[PDB]
DNA sequence: ACAGGATAAAGAGAGAAATTGAGCCGAGCTTAAGACCTCCTTTACCTTTTCA
């Protein structure tokens, strides 16, 4: 959602604000508490803002290593 | 990108319910020994047959 994208962009100039302030890459807490948000929700919004991977990247693909989902024949 | 506005769908606050497990008990249950009554076996002695 857009809001998702403007939270992002907001967590990105936040970084850089306190990267600049502090001369150094600021820690997961540090940027939490800028942004007044718990640690566990700005690593959802990290988990979230990847981009999902092809099934074709070479490895050979992807594809042919991951497994399928089911009862094993042995199960 | 950023601000405002509308809304619904998904969290926190409390008690009351419902469970829950915990101790502390004696009621249900098992174990073992001994005695003790049916059922059966086998004997000793018969009686009771069919036959030369």
């Amino acid at each position: 959602p857009v809001h998702l994208y403007e939270t992002i962009s907001r967590i990105k100039k936040t970084t850089k604000l306190l990267s600049q302030e502090m001369g150094r890459k600021p820690t997961e807490e540090e940027i939490a508490t800028r942004m007044e948000m718990t640690i566990e929700k700005l690593r959802f919004i990290a988990k979230s803002a990847q981009l999902p991977i092809s099934l074709e990247t070479p490895i050979s693909r992807l594809g042919d290593f991951i497994e399928a989902d089911g009862e094993t024949p042995e199960d």
